[PDB]
Order: structure tokens, then sequence, then C-alpha cells
């Protein structure tokens, strides 16, 4: 508000949207012009402070004046970062006088900061369908049996010595005595998911599936994969694929859809012909025999029953991907057949593929989070966007994915465990996502997420997979004790947040599941219709998330976190919108005073809380708001 010797944090703000960044995605010939805001007469002197990687040395340029916001509270300083094509890091220095404060990735700070820089990486970019996408994950045996002929039935086979079971739909997934529960199948297939790709697209309106593996396998999940070549027989076969993805492509029954693929790399299951531990081929696998053609695909310790495998599950030996060119490296990316090529080229054309276990994968039998790992990614990406550069790639990871992305030369994003899903299990129903006493305050969910999103470069936090829940932990619906406004809570946070909304089918009606494989229970159709509460609104989010671009890349500022009330307040904005999010995490109702001038909303305007429909204006850079317990408020303009 003035030159007194000291520096307001609470007009101080940046972050890479749009109207403080100029090119969030450049290339090596384009340079970066930022720009810092802070209350209007602030400060006497602002400078960008930034590490360049093609240097190893700290680089300033003194930023100036450059305009004030439309409602005259603020101004906003510029500076230019030159263009180049190396990775650069950046945080600002804030002087008023004998005070200065930092900020970068992780907000304000008295001190200078030694983590948390913003990012430049030139040429790097992640796919814009992904980053302004809603995605629907199917486990296809347990979404929609669309043709019972190519069902399995209870006997159809045996695996380990075991019969598979057939469950009547809507029964309980585990398998009965004499029975296991990875071979307990519903009837799930791929015409039922392209039956059902009306409800996707046009009821709740996603664009972008992801399914859990659908090559041949002999279980349930099929991670066990024997032949990635071919469409499993109880799924269909290749030609059913290839009709499922013309479908989701089509804007015939909706908008333009995208089909991301689960790819299981870094092992194969023991059936496998390459390994074939059971002799269900006649070739010979290289359990089988240490002349085996592919015998140097694995790791032994003690052949033929001591092996490297995923998390020591003796059904998942683990591939060894060996030096640059080696065969394993070919059939997974490299060859034009390869399994990655393969299903990206005509006449497939997949949109993408999810890296299950990605951290492990290695050579020798070792664990990965290594160099050779991170160079076998490295590699991948460079054979994935030669074939379609606007493919996604995915990465399964619980922490902190950091390593596999800041370098803009491994994956897009990565299953946000520890950004999302964990952070807001917490804070709405006080468990962890496996269903163990764990809660956070307001105050420290807000933190949490800031925190995570300083982790990742902007890009790619607007790609990351924001899910409620999946097939490796328990169902939201289940943490919350089965109460629904909880369920309601979630998704307004999940469909207005930075990063990809991700719906693991069955969440958007509340349906309930424990651990593995109670997560994994059937789809009651009878409640996938807006006739349904969850469903309603997950629609009607859908459709506010699909209006607004500044909610799929806009800036976010954090507007209040009130501890006593629980109620947490976040600004979503870009050039054209504001929208003020208000959630209530209380048991009872609060009406809240919403500082919307943080966003620049001018006085006398109106908002729209599109959630109930309401209108109001803004007084005196407020808006008063009364919002129900569990719920909340999307006002916006
Ligand atoms: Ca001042
Ligand atoms: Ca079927
Ligand atoms: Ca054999």
């Amino acid at each position: 508000a003035a030159n007194d010797n000291n520096v307001e944090w609470n007009g101080l703000f940046h972050d890479q949207g749009p109207l403080f960044d100029n090119a969030p995605e450049p290339t090596s010939t384009q340079s970066v012009t930022l720009k810092l805001r802070t209350f209007k007469g602030d400060i006497t002197s602002a400078n960008i402070k930034y590490w360049d990687t093609a240097d190893n040395a700290f680089h300033w340029v003194p930023m100036v004046w450059d305009s004030n916001d439309p409602t005259g509270t603020f101004d906003y300083w510029k500076g230019t970062i030159p263009a180049s094509p190396s990775i650069k890091y950046y945080r600002f220095q804030i002087n008023d006088g004998t005070s200065t404060a930092w900020y970068n990735g992780n907000g304000p700070s008295s001190t200078e900061p030694n983590a948390d820089d913003f990012y430049i990486i030139p040429n790097f970019k992640t796919p814009d369908w992904l980053k302004n996408g809603v995605m629907y994950q199917i486990f296809p045996d347990r979404f929609y049996n669309g043709d019972s002929s190519n069902d399995v039935q209870t006997g159809s086979y045996t695996y380990n010595g075991t019969p598979t079971e057939k469950k009547a739909w809507g029964s309980s997934v585990y398998a009965d005595p004499g029975y296991d529960n990875s071979l307990v199948f519903f009837g799930g297939d791929l015409a039922g998911i392209d039956q059902k790709l009306g409800y996707i697209k046009k009821t709740l309106g996603a664009n972008i599936l992801y399914l859990n593996p659908i090559f041949k396998a002999p279980t349930n999940h099929k991670y066990d994969t024997q032949d990635y070549m071919a469409v499993d027989p109880a799924f269909g076969d290749n030609s059913t694929l290839q009709t499922l993805i013309n479908d989701i492509h089509s804007t015939a029954n909706g908008p333009k859809g995208y089909l991301i693929l689960d790819g299981v790399f870094n092992h194969t299951g023991d059936s496998h012909p390459w390994f074939d531990k059971y002799n269900n081929f006649s070739s010979q696998g290289a359990y089988e025999s240490q002349s085996s053609p592919w015998y140097n695909y694995y790791t032994f310790y003690t052949w033929p029953d001591s092996y490297a495998s995923f998390l020591g599950f003796n059904s998942l030996p683990k591939l060894n991907y060996g030096n640059s060119g080696s065969a394993v490296r070919g059939v997974i990316y490299n060859n034009s057949n390869s399994v990655a090529k393969t299903y990206l080229n005509p006449p497939y054309s997949v949109d993408g593929w999810r890296l299950d276990a990605a951290q492990y994968v290695d050579a020798n039998g070792n664990n990965g989070s290594d160099v050779t790992n991170h160079q076998i990614w490295s590699e991948f990406r460079n054979a994935v966007k030669g074939v379609n550069s606007n493919a996604a790639i995915i990465g399964e990871y619980v922490g902190n994915a950091n390593p596999w992305t800041a370098q803009g030369n491994q994956w897009d994003a990565a299953t946000n465990f520890d950004g999302f899903t964990q952070p807001v299990s917490e804070w709405i129903t006080g468990k962890d996502y496996q269903n163990n006493s764990a809660s956070i305050s307001t105050t420290q969910f807000d933190s949490w997420l800031r925190g995570t999103r300083a982790n990742y470069p902007t890009n790619v936090q607007q790609s990351m997979m924001n899910f409620l829940s999946n097939h490796d932990i328990t169902r939201f619906a289940t943490r919350s004790g089965g109460d629904l406004w909880k369920t309601y809570l979630a998704l307004i946070f999940q469909m207005t947040y930075v990063g990809t909304p991700t719906i693991y089918y069955g969440d958007e009606y509340g349906m309930q599941g424990g651990a593995d494989p109670d997560n994994r229970r059937s789809f009651d159709w009878s409640q996938a219709t807006p006739s349904n509460s969850a469903v309603a609104l997950t629609q009607k989010l859908i459709t506010i998330r699909n209006q607004y671009p500044a909610l799929r890349t806009g800036s976010f500022m954090t507007l209040i976190t009130d501890d006593t009330n629980k109620i947490y307040s976040y600004g979503r904005f870009d050039n054209v919108n504001r929208i003020a999010v208000v959630l209530n995490n209380d048991s009872v109702s609060h009406t809240v005073n919403v500082p919307v001038w943080q966003l620049s909303m001018p006085n006398g305007s109106t908002v729209t809380d599109k959630i109930t429909g309401h209108s109001y204006t803004v007084q005196n850079g407020m808006v008063t708001v009364a919002v129900d317990g569990h719920y909340g408020a999307v006002l916006a303009q």
C-alpha cells in the first residue's frame, strides 16, 4: 500500500498462469516474460534471479513497473528471461526500502529459498488434451458385460492349479471355496465399454478413458501379461479394440475422445511364453531352459526357481532391459512392432500409456530409481513422441515424481497419490487412502497441496492424474463412512483443482468398497443416471470445468484457510474468467465473506454459484455466501 520499508506478502503473487507467464512451454528460441503482482505502490524494486543449467550459475534480471489491475489495487512488475535451449529455475527478490522478501513456487519468504523454484524447460511439452480433459478409469471385467458369450465360466480354465469362477452381476467379488480372488470373472468386456460410451461421454461428460490391463493374461486384473500383442479373449479380440478406439475417437456419439492403456513393462506374468513356468507352449521359456532364446530376458539368482520379480511375487518375473539397443528394449518400445509402437501406430492409434511399476524398470534385476531406469524412460519418450507427439505418458508413482518429470525428458505426468488423493482423503474423511486414521486441518491441507504442486513444472501439474480412488486403494465412499456429502465435497474440489480430474468407475455415484479386491466391484447400472445425487453433480461439475479454461490451465491462489469453521477457499483465474471456490468441510453450514478482490473481481460486478445456480453482487470486494456443510460453491464471472 506504500513505500514504508515493508513488503506486504498478501499483495504478492506469481505462478505460470496466462496472466503471469507469456510462454509456459517455450522452445529454444522463445524468451519468457514474467509478471509479479504486488499491492499498488508497495515496493521500490524487484529482481528475477534464475539459475542456468547451461552455465551452472545464477543470473540477475531487474524488473520494471508494467501496469495496474482493473480494480487499481495491485501493480504488476515485469522482467524477461532470455531464450535458449537450456533448463532454468527462477525466484524473485522483492524490495521495499529496508524490507526484502523472496518468492517462488512455495510462495513468499523472508529468507532466500534454496528449493521450490519455478521451472523453465525449453521444448518440453505435455499434450494439451490431457491438460484440458476429464478422465474415466475402467477396470474391464467390472464395468459392463457387452457380450456374455466371451464370458469366463466357473471352470473355463485353470491357473496354477485353480479353476476360474464366474459371478452373477452385483455379486460379491470374493471368490467361493476352491477358487481364487484373482480368477473371479464377472463378465465385463470391451464391447460393453463401447456400448456405454454414451453414458461416459454424454451423461457424465468425460472425454478420456483409461483402462486397466486388457491384453492376454489369466487373472482378473491381468497385470501378469502372457501376450502383449493380443487382446485377452474374455474382453474380445484385436478387432474389437479397433472398433472401440474408433468409437472413442468419434465425435458422433459426443466429444472427441482419447484412449489410454495400461502398459505393464517392468515384468510379465509367469505364464508368458518368454518365461513359460507352467509349460503352456511348445517353445522353451527362460524358466524351462537356460538355452531358451529368451533366457536373457530375465534375471535368475538361482535358476530356475529364484529370480527377480515385482515385489517378491513369483508370478511376476522382472524383465531385464540390459544396455541401449537390447532385445528387451526392442520388443517393449524401440521396434516398430514393439508393444508401445504397435498400439500407437495405425490401425490402433491409441493416445497414451499409463506406466505400471514405472520406478522399478531396470537392467540385471536391479530395482530402478537409478541412472539406468531414467535412461530407459528417456529412450521410451523418444520412441513414443516419435510416433505420436500427442501421445501421453503417465507414470505410476506414489510419492514425489519429480525425478521422472522435472527434466522434461521422461514422463508427461504421474498418478497423483501424493499431491491429490492422499491430502484430499485426509482432509475430508479423516483417513488416508488406505482407510487408516489420518486427519489434517484446512491450513495443513492447503500447505500440502502447495508443496506438492511445487515439486513439478507447471505443465506437468496440469497433466497429473487426480483420482479420489483407484484399483489399488479403498473407495472414497467407504473411507467417508457412507456419507454421500463427503463425496459431494470431494467431487467439487476435484473438478476445480489443478490436474486432470480422473473418475475411478463407480465413484461418481458413491460406490463403496474396501481394500483390493473389494475395490473392484461390478458397476450397478441402476445408479448411473442423473436421478442419482452424486452422478447429477459430477455431470454438472464436468460441464462447469469444460466451460471455464481457468479451471484447467488458469492460475491458483489460496483465498481462505479457516481451521475453526473448516472453510477452504481458493481462486482459479486467467485473462477471461475469475472463479472463487468456497468449500465447507464442517458438519454445519457457515456464512462466508469471500475476498474476491484478491482475484480482481470488480465491485458491483456479479458472480454465479454454479452449484446452486444463485447469483451475487461483489460488495466491498467481498461476496457473502452461506455454504451448507460438506458442500461447496463455485462463484464465477
Ligand atoms: Ca510497502
Ligand atoms: Ca463378456
Ligand atoms: Ca514350453
